[PDB]
């Protein structure tokens, strides 16, 4: 049967376990679990019935990415490899029934013009290796925060935003071109042209108001993954859990 995948931004493991991420996965159970921004050092025990592949960056506190699973993982692959994207723990990679995972986690360019050309930098460079990898012609399934909302109704606030950091011209043409090497935005094809956000600013009611952002994605070439939708019942970070099924052949 087809495998439940969710890919989830936790904003540090330990603060989202301390909100409820262990019984959100007892309750929900997916069979893949695709984690960003874990933090911590590998946290093994954390979800009971869970095998895990833990890549941290070098600096204690910031990134780090982690892929889970009820059943074994093959081929874990940490990194990419690419000097300043493995430093900072952005990619890792597994084979779980025949699929290879990806958790990704992009740069935020928010910050100011440093990181924002660090983030053009290497997006380039994660472009030409996520082509080389749809060049293998395996089926894979991308879980990742990428810090780009991609058209208009990926985000509430979008005309205040064309001039900022996830929303500029260049990043939207970024995107359009990721998809088009490859990629089916499982989201997006699942919502059609309804608004659904994965993040949400923990400033002014914005959570409660839906002023929101869609820069968490579930994107896959080579399988299907169907019923993907934010799940907004629970607050564990200031992202929402993205979850669909992976449709096996």
């Amino acid at each position: 049967g087809p495998l439940k995948v969710t890919t989830f931004n936790v904003n540090g493991l330990r603060s989202a376990l301390r909100k409820g991420l262990a019984d959100w996965v007892e309750s929900n159970q997916p069979d893949v679990l695709l984690l960003q921004e874990v933090r911590a050092e590998p946290m093994p025990d954390a979800l009971p019935g869970y095998h895990s592949a833990w890549f941290p960056a070098q600096k204690a506190g910031y990134s780090g990415v982690a892929i889970l699973s009820r059943l074994p993982l093959k081929d874990v692959r940490l990194g990419m490899p690419h000097d300043e994207m493995d430093a900072e723990g952005r990619v890792v990679s597994a084979v779980v029934a025949g699929v290879r995972f990806v958790s990704v986690y992009l740069p935020s360019g928010s910050s100011g013009e440093a990181r924002q050309g660090f983030k053009d930098r290497v997006l380039a460079d994660y472009q030409a290796w996520v082509s080389e990898l749809l060049a293998a012609g395996e089926p894979v399934v991308i879980g990742g925060d990428y810090n780009i909302a991609h058209r208009e109704i990926d985000l509430k606030n979008w005309r205040s935003n064309q001039k900022n950091s996830g929303f500029l011209p260049h990043e939207r043409t970024w995107m359009t071109a990721h998809l088009a090497a490859g990629l089916v935005d499982c989201h997006r094809d699942c919502l059609g042209e309804e608004a659904e956000y994965t993040w949400w600013s923990n400033r002014a009611n914005a959570y409660a108001n839906n002023v929101g952002w869609r820069i968490d994605y579930l994107l896959s070439a080579g399988v299907r993954v169907s019923g993907v939708r934010s799940d907004r019942s629970v607050r564990l970070s200031d992202h929402a859990p993205l979850t669909g099924w992976v449709e096996l052949e």
